[PDB]
C-alpha cells in the first residue's frame, strides 16, 4: 500500500534540559504506573502514561479528538519539572493530551498510522528526554534518531516505528496538539535547530537470503507463535533497509505459503487495523 504525504517530519525546536531536576522527575517515573492501553500495538516493553488529558483522571487513558485544554492527571501534577517543560514549550489551551512514552530493551511500536480511528487528527509532537545511539524511529523507508532536548513533530498519519535496543529505557514527551493549530506556532520558547546532516543509514541491504529465510517461517507459523513472529517481522527494519510496512507483506506471503484459512485472514486483518482503517475503541488481539 502506498500513502499520501502530509507536513513534513522535522525538528521544530531545541531546548535546554535541566539535568538534576530530570533526573528527579525520571526517578518518579521509574516506578509509575504505566497505561496498558495500546498494547495492541507493543512489540514488547513499548507504554506511556498520561500527564495529561480531557479529564485529569488517571483511569481516562485512550485518546479522541476533543475540544478542551487538557487537565493534568494526579500523576502529571507530581512531575514538576515535565509539568514546566509542557507550560514553558506549548500553548496550554492547544494540548489534547500529554503522554510519557517509554521503550525498554529490545522493545518497538509496531509500525502502524495513528488517527485512524478518529475524527480528525492531532498534530504530534515529542520531546525527548532521555534516549542514547540505540535508539531509533521510523519513517516508511527512512530511520532516523531524536536527540536529547529535540521537539519533532512526527507525521503520523506516514507509517512509522521505533524502537530501544539499549540496556537503558527510551522515554519522550509526546504532546498532542489540537488539529487545527499552525504546525509552525507549536513550539514556543525554543531554540531554532541549526542545520544538520542527514542521520547516517547503517542499516543492512536487503537480500534474497534473508528474505528466503523469513518465507520459511511459513512452515512452522501457527496462532501459538503468531504474535513472536510478527515482533520479529516489525524489527527487522530497524537493521534491514526496508520500508517499515514490507513487514506485512512478508507476513502475508507466510500466511499463504502456510495455507490454512485462519492465519491469512488473520494477517489480513493486521494490515487493515494497523495501517488503513480502524473504528473508535477497536483493540486487535492474537
Ligand atoms: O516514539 C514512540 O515511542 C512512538 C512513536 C509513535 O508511534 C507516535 O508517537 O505515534
Ligand atoms: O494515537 C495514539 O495515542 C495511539 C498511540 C499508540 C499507537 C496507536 N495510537
Ligand atoms: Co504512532
Amino acid at each position: 500500500p502506498q500513502f499520501e504525504k502530509g507536513a513534513t517530519t522535522r525538528i521544530l525546536g531545541v531546548v535546554q534540559l535541566d539535568q538534576r531536576r530530570l533526573t528527579d522527575d525520571l526517578a518518579v517515573l521509574a516506578k509509575s504506573n504505566f497505561s496498558s492501553e495500546y498494547s495492541d500495538f507493543a512489540c514488547g516493553r513499548w507504554e506511556f502514561c498520561m500527564l495529561r488529558n480531557q479529564s485529569g483522571k488517571q483511569e481516562e487513558q485512550r485518546v479522541v479528538v476533543h475540544e478542551t485544554p487538557a487537565l493534568a492527571t494526579p500523576l502529571g501534577q507530581s512531575l514538576p519539572y515535565l509539568n514546566e517543560l509542557l507550560d514553558n514549550h506549548f500553548d496550554r489551551d492547544s494540548i489534547r493530551y500529554a503522554r510519557i512514552i517509554r521503550i525498554s530493551e529490545n522493545a518497538c511500536i509496531i509500525p502502524h498510522r495513528d488517527y485512524l480511528e478518529l475524527e480528525g487528527k492531532f498534530i504530534r509532537v515529542h520531546l525527548v528526554l532521555d534516549t542514547n545511539e540505540k535508539c531509533s524511529n521510523t519513517e516508511e523507508n527512512n530511520i532516523f534518531h531524536m536527540g536529547r532536548g529535540e521537539i519533532w513533530f512526527l507525521d503520523a498519519s506516514l507509517p512509522h516505528s521505533a524502537g530501544c535496543f539499549s540496556p537503558t529505557p527510551r522515554l519522550h514527551l509526546v504532546v498532542d496538539i489540537e488539529g487545527t493549530r499552525s504546525l509552525e506556532e507549536v513550539a514556543i520558547n525554543v531554540e531554532q535547530p541549526s542545520a544538520r546532516n542527514a542521520t547516517v543509514d547503517t542499516r543492512k541491504e536487503w537480500t534474497d537470503e534473508t528474505l528466503e529465510s523469513v518465507l520459511g517461517f511459513s512452515e512452522i507459523i501457527s496462532e501459538a507463535n503468531y504474535r513472536e513472529i510478527v515482533a520479529i517481522l516489525a524489527k527487522l527494519h530497524f537493521f534491514h533497509k526496508v520500508h517499515c510496512v514490507d513487514m506485512y507483506g512478508w507476513l502475508k506471503e507466510i500466511c499463504r505459503r502456510r495455507g490454512e484459512p485462519a492465519l491469512i485472514e488473520k494477517a489480513n486483518s493486521l494490515e487493515r487495523f494497523y495501517l488503513i482503517d480502524r473504528a473508535a475503541g477497536e483493540v486487535m488481539t492474537y
